[PDB]
């Protein structure tokens, strides 16, 4: 399964250069955009964390957490472990997901694609949505693991335009260069 992704990442993300590094972000963001298209997510945050890891937050319904009859596993686990989202998981040292749903925070983490523990309720919550955080694997991204804020921001702006009505932001939390841009193109209320 995902072991094939780790050994032939070029076949799944096109390049293991800086281009592939950035592609990981778009694979995750595309899931959030699908939840905006479904009509439930209204706001997406993309964050470059101080260690060049990435957090993507949406306020949609939250990935389904119920057990699937076919797999016997929670749907959210299958999202990350069965062969875009699972490709990002495979090519990350660690990926953690938090699903905010029905007053509960469901949490699972993976390491180089492998499950750490069964999905668990860790907290109560009043919000809804999905947060994915991932650390790209330098064993895969041997040229660079350093994100380009302008490159991400340029595409985030384009995505806001193409998904008119969506609020989407990009934030850099790295030392000496903290920045944030927020985008929102108005609908019929304009
Ligand atoms: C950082 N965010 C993020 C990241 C991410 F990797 C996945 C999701 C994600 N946010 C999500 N929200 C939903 O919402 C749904 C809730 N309920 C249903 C029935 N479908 C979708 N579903 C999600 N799923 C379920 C599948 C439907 C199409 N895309 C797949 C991933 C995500």
């Amino acid at each position: 399964g995902l072991e094939a992704v780790r050994k032939r990442p070029g076949m799944y993300i096109g390049s293991t250069s800086g281009e592939g590094l950035h592609h990981l972000v778009w694979e995750i963001v595309d899931n959030s955009i699908d939840e905006a298209l479904a009509g439930f997510a209204k706001s997406i945050q993309v964050i470059i964390e101080p260690d060049d890891s990435i957090t993507v937050i949406d306020d949609g319904r939250g990935i389904p957490v119920g057990i699937q009859a076919k797999t016997g596993r929670p749907a959210v686990e299958t999202v990350f472990t069965v062969l875009g989202s699972s490709v990002v998981n495979a090519l990350s040292t660690s990926l953690d997901v938090r699903v905010y749903k029905d007053g509960k925070v469901y949490y699972q983490e993976y390491r180089r694609g492998a499950v750490v523990d069964d999905l668990k309720v860790i907290e109560e919550t009043d919000r809804h949505g999905t947060t994915v955080h991932f650390i790209p694997d330098p064993e895969i991204f041997t040229e660079t693991t350093v994100y380009d804020f302008d490159k991400l921001a340029t595409r985030v702006r384009e995505l806001a335009f193409l998904n008119r009505g969506l609020h989407i932001s990009i934030e850099d939390r790295r030392e000496g260069q903290e920045d944030k841009k927020e985008y929102h193109y108005e609908g019929l209320e304009h």
